[PDB]
């Protein structure tokens, strides 16, 4: 059975819900779950969601603690429901998919896991758990991650990193590299050859390739010179221009770190969630420059150079379709006179 | 085990917690417990207390549905805790005794029912349940009600009336009259001879003796002279005087009903609870007479006459103490020239 | 467009949302919508639902004010969604169907009005509005009510009464009699010859047939004798027995009125909603009799007699399926020695 | 000094704040003030306003309990602030004027009394309290009510009834008849000869003149014939027409009672407050007739006849200025062919 | 007297409640106390407790600002209530002991400071305040801290550090070293010779002895061999092993700092409170290693070596009771073949 006091017991001892037996007093006051440890109330959980507090507490305590794909990957892959587990979105601080089936009943609106309302539901399956590959096979539209490989199916190599307990990481002790399978209309797919966001951030930016180490360390103009990037105008699209109140270009996280190292400033995430492209409210604390909305995307700088290389320069103002995180991101690219005038993900 | 969804199950089927097994979805939103009946949320409970909503829901669903003594009887008898049941104060919409032991743990603050902090608590025992008489025997300070009689103990006859599911009543189908036992320091106290409030209501006042029928029907002065109450000032202490803005008298519910028959007015209960003497805020709609506070007692008119008779009138400004509902209520009785100037429950 | 201030404007002038233009200040504080009429906040709406307050306010202001089928009829007919209007459930004090499509986009979970997610949605169509018959024709599974009659479809006569603004009534000035059509899997249905609840209550019970007037007025035993009901034991199944704490029989609203007239008591609806059978918590204020759960059903007493007449008495303990309000209600009917021992809707 | 525990003390003993000394424990939980009477929390106050709960509790406990003018009178007279007391609006269940000066510093926004920000406020003065006449004299824009009469000022006779503790009444023991004075720009006014709403309701409608008693008792057509007002068409403007879904006319409370006496129906006040004209959502439970908005006004039927008598019939569709409750109410009157086609307060 | 506005005054000027005179406007909105500084509301306090907001505000403003023992010390010493002061638990953001006697009356469940209900309460006395030593003498069960020394009583040296305004510290300017006294059942105790937690953390770990500086600076293996720790397996019980997803050993804060210096990771305190042993949810951001629950204890590394030295190695799987912070903490210690297989505080 599922009870609030048992869930609170598990949380108090383990921090998540295993399924032990034992119960503890629980108090609920205004979107908050307290328990009386040693005669004093301590806050176990605080509902930041739009769900009822007991519902969200029971979803949170049941969250997945093994490494899992980042929620942006599942959004791009169209996942709607997770089978037999809960994916917690530590950005939103709430479950990734509002309904849950194969986990608990009153979270979902679908009648049955394969009912008519629940047919176009793209499920998610965790190969590391037994039987999930089978459930994939018998599924209508589903996405499967597997720790290793499965028979009779072409794999698809995903990102190096995964989210473990809300921190993204590349794991030695843990395999944060899964193989992906997709079956829409019961028919396996051919996942596109795609590009993976590195999922980094300014205050802890770490270069992951020699080009990145050169970018961070080398001076500006001699870096453009050194990697033969003179014709592609990285002084704006990457390096970031501050000569005006309206901050210009600067649509790569690498450039943001390369400037933030000089003088810190702030990023204002007005839509707290996860996506391949992230719109920030950017303000330069040194010069006073600020852009109302700035679309930042975080490729490998190696991969940024590769995609810019593979692109012809003939079209004056072209739109490119590049496959990032299994989704087609469209890049606006005005090329003037055979050089890169502007290049960023179109709003 | 103790489960919120089990409690809601019982409430949905039975309206109270029996102890069946089954669960129903539960949602908590802002001091309110809902459940999904046939796909729609219906509100099971709404917390009017100062307790956490799940705590109060569990206490409410565990309330006693057999006839029970009115809470004023238990307050006067000093009861502090009930054993193995919950008394619901439908006046306050909250349990009668905030702590609860012998039922559940985290409600009470005493460590153990026998522990030192819990020794000086007057417990309440329900004879109709088995074993409770024994528990009363082995109890330090306790009050016991029995439907019939117990061996080796002098009974004490209480009111004919009782609270069944929050409505007070006299029952032939159900025995609403109990025998009372009180033990202080394990020593069986002898209960005083006492008078009982009739717990009647203003809107639905019903005479319970011939004198009351005469009061309601007979004219005023013909009534005072008819029962020979001319020297006892019933025209003020009972009938109530409306000549002035400051309302006078009206300290018996009988007189309030006698006026309310002639014209409705409003009684405002600024302290919603249950007591032997109840202070009301009176506004007379016809005359406009109003008194900020007026103490009302609903003792039997027969027994009111009896107490007024048994009392000498020599003392000008005496204070009587009569035992009502097992507690000493003191009236102020100012007598002038062998008759009663004023007489009411002193504030 | 839809805005909170426009909706509040409409509510302030009309009481519901027509679609006028004009806006008024709005304040939201804790599940409550206020507006500043002449410099003072007046409460426009108070959210009793589990929906966000602005969502529920906009649903309520958009509710249907023409006469509509009672929500129990729509539940029985399986309706899941209403097209182009909102049905307010004044019992629950919340919308009858949580999602809305054909009305508003951010209340439903189905992607489109026509989608695989919304294939099994039994929609509701209001023939009194233009185009709704056509939408019914093109619909997958739908229920249509029509003011008069439609071509090519067998009608189905529904109840005499409808719900107008939350009060149920039979209308002279308004036609509260609709014809019903059901198309599951695209194919028209054959709505069963059914029995209709009269939707009455104790506070204002009014007889609707001569047998009912005899029941209310005539004495008990000579009424059983007069309509030749001696062999069917209406003293229990209808009249209601109070000889014990556990109240017996008494499963018809008419018997409830026939007793409540003698001495009033209370009914506790612990599941506030609408259904053909309603479980009450019943307590006899005179005798002190009380049943924890009592299933009450309100047929026409004429129709009760007819259904009991149609039943053979051979089966000792039979279960009868009778079609009430387009749904199969099953009575348990214990017949001993050719007479009606017990007969009530089985729990 | 003003403290929450002192205020709660006064409320617990008196029901309002006198200014005694003594304090009681107070708890605040979610717009509610509780106090611990004899070990149990009892709810003292529940905030229905948009003010902070302690602010509103301290305003409520300081409300005026002497008879006071109805809030609609003060609105019409333009009162913005009350000096040295609080007017509670029991309709809205909140103070009549949000700010208070001369009472409490942290409720108003004007810096000081008679300040430049405070100059254009019409204050209210209670003659029954000492010094208020003087404060009126020295005031810029003020309205004074006096129990009796004042020297050097023409009085103005107000309504017979006043609001005492939220119930309107004509008082014998209390003088609910005040004389009014208005001084705009420090210049005394000439209050118009006006007509007064009687402030009645359907549940307890009581005729106040012989014509009203005839209206209630007499049949319709012979009542029109009897008082000989056949040309003025009271079958619509007063009696109310019920032959259509859209209810017709029926803009006088007297007519509403004359129907509600026959068969009860429901009034839905969608703007809970006080005004000379009140817009109701009206529905006929018998016929099924219903009007979305109905402006009801409650004169003395004597005075209705008087205003209709003083009316010329030449203008086909005229707008009439009539002084009711010291404010100009406009009646629209389609009077075609010398007869009263339609006549009601224009929306 | 105690009032909300006076308390807010003190807080606004001083930050805590001294007892000055003066009052300031206060607003309460949803577990938050605001005051109007210069015409704008500023938030004074925000209720994180389970107490009523005014109750908690008055407790917080009355908190102790002199250095005080860590709440874990008082928990271990069994303290139930403080006398004449409030200990604030800055971990929980709530008072350390729910009930207060000598502070205010509506905080304690005990009827009196000295009563049968409050006999078994271990009170806390602050010797730095006058009369508290005397109150200790006359006390039933009490714990006293003294700044210096008292006559006729054996002292007991406590920890070097105290909590001043929620930050723990060893004080030069302030004496954070008290002498402890315990009188259970009126008889002075013999406080055990015990070990004291150092109360440090990863973000600001600072070594406090030469052995600790060697630990932080020296690499692993030469540190084990250098302090003769080869046979005691500090590579697991202290250094922490990351070869697997399930992190191993690592039950000393010093080892946590010694690793966190290399690569940072996170600690999730799922039970926010204070205790001698603290269960963390630990995840290695570099290797991906993570343990669901990890009991961390923070001795002086010198004292850890001392306890491991004093312990025999004969028992294969022993449990050691060592007195830390005046309480008996038991380590599980699996010794295999004369070496320390595992050693950590048993869960």
């Amino acid at each position: 059975a599922m009870s609030l006091e048992n869930v609170a017991f598990n949380v108090v001892n383990k921090g998540h819900f295993d399924g032990q037996q034992g119960e503890v007093p629980v108090s609920i006051i205004n979107n908050t779950v307290y328990t009386k440890v040693d005669g004093v109330d301590v806050e176990l959980f605080e509902n930041k969601t739009t769900l009822p507090v007991n519902v969200a507490f029971e979803l949170w305590a049941k969250r997945n603690i093994k490494p899992v794909p980042e929620v942006k990957i599942l959004n791009n892959l169209g996942v709607d429901i997770a089978a037999n587990t809960v994916i917690w979105d530590y950005k939103r601080d709430a479950p990734a998919h509002i309904s849950t089936i194969g986990v608990c009943s009153m979270t979902d609106i679908a009648k049955k896991p394969t009912e008519t309302i629940c047919a176009p539901l793209t499920v998610f399956f965790d190969g590391r758990v037994d039987g999930q590959v089978d459930l994939f096979r018998n599924a209508r539209n589903g996405v499967l991650i597997t720790e290793g490989s499965v028979k009779g199916l072409q794999p698809s190599v995903g990102p190096k990193q995964a989210s473990l307990n809300g921190v993204t990481l590349i794991g030695e002790a843990v395999k944060t590299q899964f193989n992906y399978y997709k079956k829409v209309d019961g028919v396996v797919q051919q996942l596109p050859e795609t590009y993976f966001t590195q999922s980094r951030n300014l205050q802890e930016f770490k270069p992951r390739s020699q080009m990145e180490i050169d970018f961070l360390e080398l001076a500006m103009d001699e870096f453009i010179e050194r990697y033969k990037l003179e014709g592609y105008a990285f002084e704006h699209i990457v390096y970031g221009d501050f000569s005006h109140s309206q901050l210009g270009g600067l649509h790569l996280l690498i450039g943001l770190a390369k400037r933030f190292k000089e003088s810190p400033f702030e990023l204002e995430d007005f839509i707290p969630m996860d996506s391949t492209v992230k719109n920030y409210f950017i303000t330069d604390a040194q010069t006073g420059s600020s852009k109302c909305v700035c679309s930042v995307i975080d490729l490998l700088l190696d991969d940024f150079v590769e995609i810019i290389k593979s692109q012809d320069l003939s079209v004056v103002s072209k739109v490119v379709k590049v496959t990032i995180d299994y989704t087609e991101i469209s890049f606006m690219l005005w090329c003037k006179d055979g050089h890169v005038e502007t290049f960023y993900p179109k709003l």
